[PDB]
């Protein structure tokens, strides 16, 4: 985790979303609810990952349990890998624990890239939810 990592996340998501703030302190140690804020803002704005989460799951106070947090992130990881065809090293359990923020930022960056390319996620969402 370093300045170029921060900057790349800012470049990738900065033109896509204008909240929550993409600052170094948050990106160095991202709280789950901050990640939830990013992911739902992406969905609201671009439709990337639309349908991946229920109405209830789109509200962060409904996703405070550890398992729920981990599952929320796993779904986003799966969809982004399936859509991009790129591997992510991010492990949800570690992220929820506050570890490997550089891997978390790589997830955020690939989300940004999919948004800027206007890549559809509908087929990916269907497969991921099928399990």
């Amino acid at each position: 985790m370093n300045a170029a990592v921060v900057r790349r996340t800012q470049e990738a998501l900065g033109k896509v979303i204008r909240r929550p703030p993409l600052t170094e302190k948050l990106l160095n140690k991202p709280p789950f609810r901050y990640l939830h804020d990013i992911i739902t803002e992406v969905i609201r704005i671009t439709g990337f990952m639309k349908g991946l989460y229920t109405d209830a799951e789109m509200k962060s106070e409904n996703v405070k349990d550890k398992d729920a947090k981990i599952s929320f992130l796993q779904k986003a990881i799966d969809v982004v890998m399936m859509v991009s065809g790129e591997p992510l090293a991010a492990k949800p359990a570690r992220i929820v624990a506050g570890h490997e923020p550089e891997r978390t930022n790589e997830l955020l960056q690939l989300i940004g890239k999919c948004c800027l390319s206007k890549l559809s996620s509908d087929e990916a969402v269907k497969r991921v939810l099928a399990g």
